[PDB]
C-alpha cells in the first residue's frame, strides 16, 4: 500500500523544452488523422518511433491537412499544392509523403 520505489518523481532536468515536448507529445496524440494512422500501422510503429518522428508527426498536423485544389482556403500556404500530406513508416522513422488530391479525379 506504501510504494517505497515511487516512480512519481520528477527529474530535476525540466527546461521549457520539456514543456514543448509534453505539449507536442499530447498534440500529436490529439489529432484525428494521427489516430487513424497510428492504428493503421500500429503493428509496425513503436512508441519510441513516435517520439523519434515527433517532429514529423507534429509538423504533419500543424500544416494544411487539405489543399486549395479542393478547398477555397486561400489562406493556407501550400507549396506541394494539389496534394495532401500522409504519414508513412520508412524503416525506423515516420515520414510525410504527399498523395495527389482525389478531387483532381472526377
Ligand atoms: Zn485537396
Amino acid at each position: 500500500m506504501e510504494p517505497i520505489g515511487r516512480s512519481l518523481q520528477g527529474v530535476t532536468g525540466r527546461p521549457d523544452f520539456q514543456k514543448r515536448l509534453e505539449q507536442m507529445k499530447e498534440k500529436v496524440m490529439k489529432d484525428q488523422d494521427v489516430q487513424a494512422f497510428l492504428k493503421e500501422n500500429e503493428e509496425v510503429i513503436d512508441q519510441k518511433m513516435i517520439e523519434k518522428s515527433l517532429n514529423k508527426l507534429y509538423e504533419y498536423i500543424e500544416q494544411s491537412k487539405n489543399c486549395s485544389y479542393c478547398s477555397e482556403d486561400e489562406n493556407c500556404n501550400n507549396l506541394l499544392e494539389g496534394y495532401h500530406p500522409k504519414l508513412v513508416v520508412n524503416g525506423r522513422s515516420i515520414d510525410i509523403e504527399y498523395y495527389e488530391c482525389p478531387v483532381k479525379r472526377k
